């Protein structure tokens, strides 16, 4: 007989829906080490809450983060005691040092609006790679793969609350419109919440072209733990 | 924001929810039909009062030659006709309807009577239904009782994923006296988009003493069946 309980914002939500930043980071680290057994320096770009980095730190002596939103740069530092974090734009940063690996996960690069912007980002990351360094990038769905009008839904049971969520994803051009609507029922009442988020899709040929332009040989791992696959490139 | 219950949106999703939690209108109607035959072996004409979508009536029709329905919300009576092409269905109020005809049995199931607000209204309903009974006719009524655990408040949640639509529901019910305040909030996502609609309803309990008095006031000898397939038991009365 025993019981568990946790207590005390996007990350909590995806964790409740079943996402494991730890398993993802571990798998990513295994693959980085496959290509680069001596990897020691890692930079996570668009780290957000730094959940991935929490696990990367257990695997690489030195790890760093790059983040544009200072509200998230706050939370990451809090959860990441010994981690050097930099405020910056992925499209523009320069830190004067190389890394054995640069990661860009959970569709972070798809927060850029144009192919010209994504290619500048991919080139920046590649610039911070030492020779043979590994670039890892989790892309947002490929236009060919993107179901349109896709409707998702999940029911999460939290402490004191039941949460319903229905989503709908639509496209206009290359831009993807995810409409999320939550229902939160608890002691005080039922609250409704609605969100929309926009990610700009790129094609496999577009990523592959951006890698090559920045001197990296790319490969794509179908599926992976998220469903969106994984690019693993090396800077030749 | 809030609408009244049993509108068109509610009618579309109303059965999906209770079936997903394990309700079988078929088994209920079948059991009800068996008991009607116990008390009235020759029963042939049946009327379901507050039939809603007619889910019960669907199985009653396979068991009784002539079957009819009475329903106030036209959105529920619409789907009722849809599901029951050749069945005379009537728009009416439980408290006042008059169809000029008697039946061998009149049913009022799934706490339909407890959507009335006062004891006087239930007694008018119970008296109206009894007027539509032939001598020896059977009245069967599923009353609302408070679940053993529902002391103050309850929060429910449901997600059914169908092919072509997903339906989410968060509910909240609070109790005070004999009144339960039902707040339901739905999310339907489908080909066309994401729709939300919200409802509030009042369910009012009546006492065993009140039912027994309403039946007697209406010329009926009553009896109560413990438990039943829902948990709320079942009143079965006969028209002397
Ligand atoms: C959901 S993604 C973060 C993915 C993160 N690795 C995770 O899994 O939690 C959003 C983050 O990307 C960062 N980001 C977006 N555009 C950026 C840009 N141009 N330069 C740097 N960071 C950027 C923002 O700061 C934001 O915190
Ligand atoms: C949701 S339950 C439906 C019961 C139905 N037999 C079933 O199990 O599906 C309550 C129903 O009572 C009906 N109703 C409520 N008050 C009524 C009244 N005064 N007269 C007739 N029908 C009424 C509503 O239209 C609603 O469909």
């Amino acid at each position: 007989h025993h019981e568990n309980l946790y207590f005390q914002v996007y990350e909590a939500a995806y964790r409740g829906r079943g996402k494991s930043w730890h398993d993802e980071a571990a798998d990513v680290a295994d693959r980085i080490r496959a290509a680069r057994p001596d990897a020691a320096r890692l930079l996570d770009v668009g780290c957000g809450t730094g959940a991935h980095l929490e696990t990367f730190a257990t695997r690489f002596p030195h790890v760093e983060g790059l983040e544009l939103a200072p509200a998230m740069l706050a939370l990451a530092r809090h959860r990441l005691p010994g981690v050097r974090l930099h405020a910056g734009d992925m499209r523009t940063f320069d830190l004067g040092v190389t890394f054995d690996a640069v990661t860009c996960l959970f569709t972070a690069v798809n927060f850029l609006g144009t192919v010209a912007e994504m290619r500048a980002a991919v080139a920046a990351m590649s610039a911070h790679l030492a020779p043979g360094g590994v670039l890892v990038l989790e892309p947002w769905w490929f236009p060919e793969r993107f179901i349109d009008g896709y409707v998702g839904g999940d029911l999460v049971r939290e402490e004191g609350r039941t949460v319903a969520r229905v989503s709908r994803s639509t496209r206009q051009g290359r831009v993807t419109r995810m409409e999320e609507r939550w229902l939160v029922g608890d002691a005080a009442g039922i609250r409704e919440f609605s969100q929309v988020g926009l990610l700009t899709m790129f094609t496999r040929e577009e990523y592959d072209a951006a890698f090559a332009a920045a001197g990296c040989e790319s490969a794509y791992v179908e599926g992976w733990l998220t469903g969106r696959g994984l690019f693993v490139a090396t800077r030749t």
